[PDB]
């Protein structure tokens, strides 16, 4: 298990534009294209991202390409964030993947507002963090995923993903 396989499981893989759980246009392995309700807009963002006229359809390789970029960006976002970096560097490799997952799903910003959970984790108070993380819109809107991510953070193992 690793970050790539972990997110591939949580996000799935779709080669045609689709709407995510929030109703926004997305493609591939959870690559958000736009918050706009315009499909044309979304198609515009897709073509720009891929470098061709896709007509809203991409290949597997193109999808995996975007995924790599997205993961890399996520990580760099964490390291560049003052709120995040210290937590990240305090963690073991498994829990680090849990935090990348969250950023990938919700943005640096969104995650940096789990301040309290962030602090407990820094302190290695796993159970408490777990409970606090669950008191969130995140958990109530996508509970199965959120549970997987939260057990990961809490235990430091890949159990939820088996
Ligand atoms: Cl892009
Ligand atoms: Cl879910």
């Amino acid at each position: 298990m690793n970050i790539f396989e972990m997110l591939r499981i949580d996000e799935g893989l779709r080669l045609k534009i689709y709407k995510d759980t929030e109703g926004y246009y997305t493609i591939g392995i959870g690559h958000l294209l736009t918050k706009s309700p315009s499909l044309n807009a979304a198609k515009s963002e897709l073509d720009k991202a891929i470098g061709r006229n896709t007509n809203g359809v991409i290949t597997k390789d193109e999808a995996e390409k975007l995924f790599n970029q997205d993961v890399d960006a996520a990580v760099r976002g964490i390291l560049r964030n003052a709120k995040l970096k210290p937590v990240y560097d305090s963690l073991d490799a498994v829990r680090r993947a849990a935090l990348i997952n969250m950023v990938f799903q919700m943005g640096e910003t969104g995650v940096a507002g789990f301040t309290n959970s962030l602090r407990m984790a820094q302190q290695k108070r796993w159970d408490e963090a777990a409970v606090n993380l669950a008191k969130s819109r995140w958990y109530n809107q996508t509970p199965n995923r959120a549970k997987r991510v939260i057990t990961t953070f809490r235990t430091g193992t890949w159990d939820a993903y088996k």
